[PDB]
């Protein structure tokens, strides 16, 4: 077993390999889009993994695009993130907030000034997003059509993430995890069938890679490479986004530029929830030679999955979402080979405590 051994993740240490991934909760106080005291006792309760991943926060207000997801660009945000990281740190654990941009997965009636949502083209994402009712429910509606951004707006994209990096370095935060994946904005300009644009911004993988190579370059520029992990979903579709005909050599490119800069590690999501084509150990094996830091794998695994690729040494940790929404101890579950509590998915999105902090440990 190797999964309770220890690893060097960029400038911190985890003492096991088991990561809670991101996931959007939906439970933050509007207006403002504030983490709420409830939101940190959720992270609080799940501090003994060996690194917590945030939900996916706002790096502007443009950037929101469901209605419960917190925001790191405010001073009332930091001010509760602040809290929040704190608490983890009390209980000796780390913490990664991942920062995003919604990009077309949004809607006008939450946007700034009830405009049209931005991103790398004018095409609607063809899907759904969550709002909240005249009661503060959660709900989905259909996504806005997009506006494309115009080419001067583009460098504002990547001072936001810049700004939310220290941010986050303010608030307390081990490491940032930039959200490349799942048919966000920068997953939207990296994939052919988001990105219909003529310029330096779009058609060749260079040219769509380069918005996100912009942005990992201004935030460790801004904090420190050891500080930066990023998540991408380069194999298979998600939320109608998909990687293009030749998605394992615009993979590798991607990888092989990342790697470049010495980032502290590759976020690896193998598949959509809707499932997806396995990873070959080949591939593996490729990504494996031309990343040099830490390499989490994510996506539905199994305990048995992440010790028999640890073992082969093709990935050193693996980001469970689901079973850490129900397991706030997973990491003493999994070694003791205890039973998990069972998931209740009507409560993983908006309300309150329960289905949010009413999980039990051992
Ligand atoms: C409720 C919910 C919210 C999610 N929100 C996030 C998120 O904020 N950012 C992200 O990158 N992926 C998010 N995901 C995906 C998870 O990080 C993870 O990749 C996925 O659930 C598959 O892993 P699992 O089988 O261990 O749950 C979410 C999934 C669920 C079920
Ligand atoms: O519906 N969800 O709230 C949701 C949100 C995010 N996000 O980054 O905030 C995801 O990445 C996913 N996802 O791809 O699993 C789902």
């Amino acid at each position: 077993e190797k999964l309770f051994t220890p690893l060097k993740v960029g400038a911190v240490t985890a003492p096991n390999r088991v990561f809670m991934a991101p996931l959007t909760r939906l439970r933050s106080i509007e207006p403002g889009d504030i983490p709420t005291p409830l939101m940190g006792e959720y992270y609080r309760q799940r501090a003994s993994a060996g690194l917590i991943i945030s939900e996916a926060t706002q790096i502007s207000a443009q950037a929101k695009g469901y209605a419960g997801a917190p925001g790191l660009h405010s001073p009332e945000q930091i001010a509760a993130w602040k809290k929040i990281t704190a608490g983890v740190h009390a209980e000796d654990g780390r913490i990664a907030v991942q920062l995003w941009h919604t990009g077309r997965i949004s809607h006008s009636s939450i946007q700034p000034g009830g405009q049209a949502p931005v991103s790398a083209s004018a095409l609607n994402a063809n899907t759904r997003t969550s709002l909240r009712d005249e009661n503060g429910n959660a709900i989905r509606v259909d996504t806005t059509t997009p506006r494309a951004l115009e080419l001067d707006e583009i460098p504002g994209i990547v001072n936001d993430f810049r700004q939310a990096v220290a941010n986050a370095r303010e608030a307390g935060f081990d490491l940032v995890e930039l959200h490349s994946a799942h048919g966000y904005l920068l997953h939207q300009f990296l994939s052919p069938s988001s990105n219909q644009r003529t310029d330096q911004y779009g058609g060749s993988v260079e040219n769509r890679a380069r918005l996100v190579l912009e942005v990992v370059d201004a935030v460790c520029n801004e904090w420190s490479a050891d500080r930066i992990g990023i998540r991408v979903s380069p194999i298979g579709t998600f939320q109608n986004v998909d990687n293009g005909p030749n998605e394992e050599a615009d993979a590798l490119y991607l990888i092989e530029e990342l790697a470049k800069r010495g980032i502290a590690y590759l976020h690896m999501s193998e598949t959509d929830l809707a499932g997806g084509k396995p990873y070959s150990e080949a591939f593996r094996q490729k990504v494996r030679e031309r990343f040099h830091g830490v390499i989490i794998g994510a996506g539905a695994y199994t305990a048995e999955k992440a010790e028999d690729l640890i073992g082969k040494g093709l990935i050193d940790a693996v980001a469970f979402g689901r079973d850490y929404i129900a397991n706030p101890d997973l990491v003493a579950r999994l070694q003791k080979k205890a039973e998990l509590n069972p998931q209740r998915p009507e409560s993983f999105y908006g309300g309150g405590a329960e289905g949010y902090t009413d999980y039990p440990s051992l």
